[PDB]
């Protein structure tokens, strides 16, 4: 039987607590969704590889007992632990499989210990692992309903025992004891334990409450690589892919230059005994597999060196001595070992980086009457050097006189050869010995081996090797045309791109395996799970056939697009606004094409139109909208200060004088930190200070219908701001701080509190509203709302007449553009983008730069404490200097970033600063400068490190069409519109304004003369009054 | 060209038809190498027999 494990196999890393932290682990767990074996056992009357993940829901404690081992059959040591009514057995010995066991032999440790297990079943989780011979076990007991089958529900094990085990685990079983037998069945559950990475969700408690498995698809990908549990609409890069090769080819030239080391075995005579003869060979290939193939032996042993060793390693300067010499003496000549013919005749040195190797020669140097040749010299003034000869006949004194001329009693220099006859001699018997010494100790390398290659692979991914040069990829015909000397080719960019085979001379080119971007289209987690996969720059012609998750691979939704191709949605040939763009004009969504799926597809640049442009055709506007448009402008960031001291030091004073060392560093980054603080409070002063007088607005607040009781502030909140800017104020979001504090990133408050903040703004809104633009050139003018609002119309190319014979209408617009901002901004939390995702990277950078503490930069740990404590001092600064070095070099790069980002937020700053004072202090002509369509003017709305401009601008609207002319001949003379255009309804014309339609009498004042009507291309016949 | 470089003795060379103008005419050829030999000694003075 088989079943899926939904969420069990969890335990608490290591024995720390948290707090409301979500951690990322890489560790041994059963992984989510897993193939779990639902054993049972039944009586009629399990391999251990990377631990195990053992359930039980089974009553009245029948399942009592673990083994575990290699062999389990007392020829290796086992582990076995056995449970009972009282307490808990364990075992680490060899017992033979006391019904569990026969006899125990070679015990040597036992653990007796507290009990560890005590119609609604109860699951005894378990968890075996076993790292570096450390056996941890976890455990935990959890009463659920009746049967449930591995039920919904997450909790994790906490650890009880670990054990010193010392042998190697390959399985691992179960037994149970029974009350003759009883007939009954049982059930329990086997997972089986992966590396993997995991994230774990603390509560309040420290208890790990709900887990995300990083590495089982792509939705859980992009969790584990944002570290949260909840993922916002969108595509997120995640864990780039590149398809593995598939072998390793090796590619060497044809067998030439052979050492004739076969003869010198072959040769029919060897060197004498006391005249051995000493050669060197070079610069050729040897093997030992063919030289005891080919010429068979039985005696042989080698000191330091194994058999398998010598046909790899490459020599230069190889002695070689072969001789005959009797079977006793073969083994003799070993360094160190005494004999008359090791102290006289031959012997090796203490360091000989050698090897011996012997055979028979009975049959092919003893005669029937005896070899009398092999002559050797078992007497000599002292123990002869090693590798030193003598073919001085000079006669020796051996006895107690000095025996001298031709002969002496028992002095001689030679001696007989020994009786070397092929039977009489058992072990007396000639043999033929060489002795093959690589002292080598120098540079040159002459003899290696053959440099055995492999069969050629094409058009495959391969760890191919061209005589050393080493690479990984496919392999393609080439058409480039190399030289004789030329072996392989490089490309712009000093890489390998075509490469030649050293065996036939034909050349191929190099294409490392096919890669490139792996991201992951998801909508809301809460609206959704399925999510999409993009490959990018890679055609997915090869991604189902590299099917760690491949689940999608081969999909029946693949789509190709030059961004590379889409998994998981379906292409549409309708086009809808860009949701998530994917890259190259393609975007994906999520919508019913009635059940829910992603689509991707071209993203439409608006509903497509065609302006009815003709010779004498034009539409005038005869209504128009009061728009008013908020625009949100990050003014200052948060004043970040740092102290040296503090961060890179933690309160150390060792750390403290060796950083003194980098004053200089220190002092810059400060003064970079202090003037980019000072720029803050100056961007403020910029954008709101721009007023030498806090203007107040009065109690009447009567402006002709327009009401700012909004934007203008209540006396009833204790910080005197507006209903829009305690909205706006709440919007924003702005522990970890503590944190922060403790580590030396502190906070500096902006020199101006909210509290004066809003006091600009209010001043700035009294000065607007009731003196206009007056308030921003010198003094303060008084001015009717009303009239100020007629001469922003006159600004816009709008006759003053059109507001005042529309007042209450403009007001009441107003009005209601206001109460859809205040539901706007009550509504949707993604209105204060700007400011909030500021804020963002600010924290972001903070929580970065506190993050790179843990980091060790290559030093022993990432604390000074620990480094003091274990270290005396000189290996403890060398730790430290580089720690320092790596902080030092993490400041510089956040102070850089800041420095950036205040250029960005300082030009943010001025254009804010010149909004207000084109478009507050005044009414600007630039288009689309303030707000979109004619502005009129703007209100400054303080916010969380920024500003909000409330412009307010003029939209035409209910457009008509008519029929014009460029100029109208009355009495042979054209006339031009002084301020406006000709149109006609049909039947008159008529002079207007160009932005509103109101038409009027054509006469003398609202048109002036020029030339004649025989030049001008267009002119219309009509008539003026007087 | 001869060279030694870390005990390596490499030798490169080209051959050119000429007219035999003067000696070395204005013109442009590299010098494909033939040989390098692992000798490894003290080379200071070099004679042409
Ligand atoms: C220019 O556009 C104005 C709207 O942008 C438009 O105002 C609209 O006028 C109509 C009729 O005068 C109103 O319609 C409603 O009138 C009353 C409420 O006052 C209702 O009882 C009726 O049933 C009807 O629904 C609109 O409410 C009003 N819109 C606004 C925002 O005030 C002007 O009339 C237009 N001017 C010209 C010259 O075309
Ligand atoms: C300017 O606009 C303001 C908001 O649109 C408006 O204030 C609003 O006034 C109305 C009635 O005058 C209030 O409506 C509520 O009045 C009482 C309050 O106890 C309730 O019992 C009623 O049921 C009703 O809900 C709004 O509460 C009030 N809104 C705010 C935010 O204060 C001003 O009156 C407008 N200015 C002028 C001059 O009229
Ligand atoms: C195009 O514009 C024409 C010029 O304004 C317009 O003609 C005008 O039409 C109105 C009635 O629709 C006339 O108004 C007078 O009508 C009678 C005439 O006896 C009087 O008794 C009334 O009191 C009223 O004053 C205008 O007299 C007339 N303009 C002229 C100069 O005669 C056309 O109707 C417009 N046509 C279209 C299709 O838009
Ligand atoms: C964290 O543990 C505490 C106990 O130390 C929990 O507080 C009690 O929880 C029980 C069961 O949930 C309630 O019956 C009590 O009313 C709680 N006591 C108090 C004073 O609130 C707490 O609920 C745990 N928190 C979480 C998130 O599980
Ligand atoms: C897969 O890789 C590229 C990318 O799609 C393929 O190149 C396209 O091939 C199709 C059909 O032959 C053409 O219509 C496109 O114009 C090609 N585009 C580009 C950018 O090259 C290529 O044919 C496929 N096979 C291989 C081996 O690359
Ligand atoms: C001005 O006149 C033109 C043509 O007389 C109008 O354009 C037509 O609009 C209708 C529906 O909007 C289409 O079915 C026609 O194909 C259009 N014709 C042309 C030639 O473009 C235009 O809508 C009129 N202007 C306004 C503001 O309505
Ligand atoms: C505007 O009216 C004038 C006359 O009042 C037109 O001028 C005449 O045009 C015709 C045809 O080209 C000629 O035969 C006459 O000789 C012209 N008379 C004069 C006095 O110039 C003129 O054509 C009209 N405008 C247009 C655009 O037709
Ligand atoms: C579990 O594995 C067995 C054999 O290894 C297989 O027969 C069975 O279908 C698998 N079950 C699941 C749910 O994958
Ligand atoms: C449990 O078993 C141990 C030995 O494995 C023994 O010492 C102990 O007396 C047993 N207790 C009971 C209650 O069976
Ligand atoms: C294991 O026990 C056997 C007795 O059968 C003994 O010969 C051997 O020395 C023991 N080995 C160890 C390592 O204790
Ligand atoms: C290597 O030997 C093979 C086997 O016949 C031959 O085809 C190839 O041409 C040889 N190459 C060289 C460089 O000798
Ligand atoms: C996700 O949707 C739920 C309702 O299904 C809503 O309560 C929640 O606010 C949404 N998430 C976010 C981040 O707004
Ligand atoms: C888009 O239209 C073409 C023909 O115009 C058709 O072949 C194709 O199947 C359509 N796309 C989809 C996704 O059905
Ligand atoms: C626009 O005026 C020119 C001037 O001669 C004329 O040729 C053309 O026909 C006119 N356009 C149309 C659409 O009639």
């Amino acid at each position: 039987a088989y079943t899926n494990s939904f969420t069990r196999g969890v335990y608490y890393p290591d024995k720390v607590f948290r707090s409301s932290v979500l951690h990322s682990t890489q560790d041994l767990f059963l992984p989510f969704f897993s193939n779990v074996t639902w054993f049972h056992a039944i009586h009629v009357s399990l391999p251990f590889n990377d631990g195990v993940y053992f359930a039980s829901t089974e009553k009245s404690n029948i399942i009592r007992g673990w083994i575990f081992g290699t062999t389990l059959d007392s020829k290796t040591q086992s582990l076995l632990i056995v449970n009972n009514a009282t307490n808990v057995v364990i075992k680490v010995c060899e017992f033979q499989f006391f019904r569990v066991y026969s006899s125990a032999n070679n015990c040597t440790f036992e653990y007796v210990s507290q009990p560890f297990l005590m119609n609604f079943k109860n699951l005894r989780e378990f968890v075996f692992k076993n790292i570096d011979g450390y056996f941890k076990i976890y455990s935990k007991h959890t009463p659920i309903n009746l049967v449930r089958d591995l039920p919904q529900g997450f909790s994790a094990l906490e650890p009880l025992v670990d054990l010193p085990i010392g042998i190697n685990i390959t399985r691992f079983q179960t037994l149970l004891a029974l009350h003759g037998w009883t007939a009954g069945a049982a059930a329990y559950y086997v997972g089986y334990l992966q590396p993997r990475t995991f994230l774990l969700k603390y509560n309040e408690n420290g208890t790990i409450t709900d887990a995300v498995d990083c590495a089982l698809d792509p939705l859980s990908e992009t969790k584990c690589t944002l570290k949260s549990f909840t993922v916002e609409k969108g595509i997120y890069q995640t864990s780039n892919f590149r398809v593995q090769p598939t072998e390793s080819i090796v590619r060497f030239p044809n067998i030439t230059n052979l050492c004739p080391f076969g003869e010198v075995f072959n040769a029919t005579r060897f060197a004498s005994v006391y005249a051995w003869n000493r050669k060197r060979i070079s610069n050729c290939v040897a093997d030992y597999s063919v030289l005891y193939n080919s010429a068979s032996f039985s005696t042989f042993k080698c000191y330091g060196v194994s058999p398998t060793k010598l046909n790899d390693l490459c020599f230069t300067n190889v002695y070689a001595d072969s001789f005959v010499i009797r079977g006793d003496e073969v083994r003799q000549i070993a360094p160190g070992q005494t004999g008359k013919i090791a102290d006289y005749n031959y012997k090796l040195p203490d360091d000989f980086t050698g090897c011996v190797i012997a055979w028979n020669s009975n049959n092919l140097d003893s005669k029937v009457g005896g070899n009398y040749n092999y002559l050797y010299r078992l007497f000599r003034k002292s123990n002869l050097k090693p590798f030193e000869r003598d073919i001085s006949t000079e006669i020796y004194q051996a006895g107690s006189t000095p025996c001298n001329g031709v002969e002496g009693f028992n002095c001689y220099f030679p001696l007989q050869s020994y009786g070397f006859q092929p039977t009489n001699g058992v072990g007396y018997q000639p043999y033929r010995v060489v002795v093959l010494s690589f002292e080598l100790l120098h540079a040159p390398a002459t003899v290696c081996g053959p440099k055995k290659s492999t069969n050629l692979v094409k058009n495959k991914c391969v760890n191919f090797n061209f005589n050393g040069l080493t690479g990984t990829g496919v392999l393609t015909e080439s058409n480039k045309k190399f030289l004789p000397f030329q072996q392989f080719g490089r490309d712009i960019a000093d890489t390998t791109d075509a490469v030649r085979d050293p065996q036939t001379l034909e050349i191929l080119d190099i294409t490392p395996c096919s890669f490139g971007g792996v991201s992951v289209i998801t909508p809301g987690t809460n609206t959704s799970n399925q999510v999409a996969v993009l490959y990018q720059d890679v055609n997915c012609t090869e991604v189902p056939v590299a099917i760690t998750w491949r689940v999608y691979s081969t999909g029946s939704n693949v789509f190709q697009t030059r961004a590379g191709c889409l998994i998981g949605a379906e292409h549409v040939n309708n086009s809808y606004e860009c949701d998530i763009p994917i890259g190259a004009g393609i975007c994906a969504s999520y919508q019913t094409q009635a059940s829910q799926s992603i689509i991707a597809y071209t993203m439409s640049l608006g509903a497509e139109n065609s302006v009815a442009y003709s010779n004498n055709s034009i539409a005038i506007p005869t209504n128009f909208t009061i728009s008013v448009t908020t625009e949100i402008l990050p003014v200052s960031m948060t004043k970040t200060s740092v102290d040296c001291t503090m961060y890179i030091c933690g309160d150390s004073t060792e750390c403290s004088n060796l950083l003194l060392q980098y004053g200089s560093f220190c002092t810059q980054l400060n003064r970079a930190l202090t003037g980019i603080a000072v720029e803050q409070d100056k961007n403020t002063q910029e954008v709101f200070a721009q007023v030498k007088q806090i203007y107040k607005t009065p109690p009447i607040k009567d402006f002709g219908g327009f009401n700012f009781s909004q934007i203008l502030p209540d006396p009833s909140k204790p910080s005197k701001r507006s209903f829009i800017e305690d909205l706006l104020f709440n919007k924003v979001t702005l522990d970890l701080i503590c944190a922060q504090k403790f580590n030396g990133l502190t906070v500096l408050p902006p020199l101006l509190t909210d509290e004066m903040i809003a006091q600009y703004t209010s001043a700035l809104l009294a000065g607007t509203i009731t003196s206009g633009w007056t308030f921003g050139a010198g003094a303060a003018l008084q001015i009717p709302f009303a009239m100020q609002m007629a001469y922003r119309f006159n600004g816009i190319g709008v006759t003053q007449n059109v507001l005042y014979e529309n007042q209450k209408l403009i007001a009441n617009q107003f009005n209601s553009a206001i109460g859809k901002i205040q539901d706007s901004l009550s509504s949707t939390a993604s209105a204060l983008g700007k400011l909030q995702d500021v804020v963002n990277q600010n924290a972001q950078a903070l929580n970065t730069l506190v993050k790179q503490l843990s980091s060790n930069f290559g030093a022993i740990s990432s604390v000074l404490n620990d480094i003091l404590s274990r270290l005396d001092p000189p290996e403890a600064e060398v730790q430290i200097d580089r720690l320092i070095t790596g902080r030092l070099q993490s400041l510089q790069t956040y102070v850089t970033q800041q420095l950036i980002r205040a250029a960005e937020i300082r030009a943010s700053a001025n254009l804010a600063a010149t909004k207000m004072s084109e478009c507050v202090l005044g009414q600007s002509k630039r288009v689309d400068f303030c707000g979109k369509g004619y502005h009129l003017m703007s209100f400054p709305q303080s916010a969380p490190h920024g500003v909000v401009f409330l412009h307010v601008t003029y939209v035409p609207a209910q457009e008509k069409n008519f029929t014009t002319a460029p100029a109208i001949c009355h009495d042979g003379k054209a006339h031009f519109p002084r301020e406006g255009v000709f149109v006609s309804n049909g039947t008159h014309w008529f002079v207007t304004q160009r932005n509103f339609y109101e038409p009027q009498i054509i006469t003398t004042d609202n048109t002036f003369v020029s030339g004649n009507c025989d030049v001008v291309i267009g002119i219309v016949n009509n008539t003026v009054y007087d």
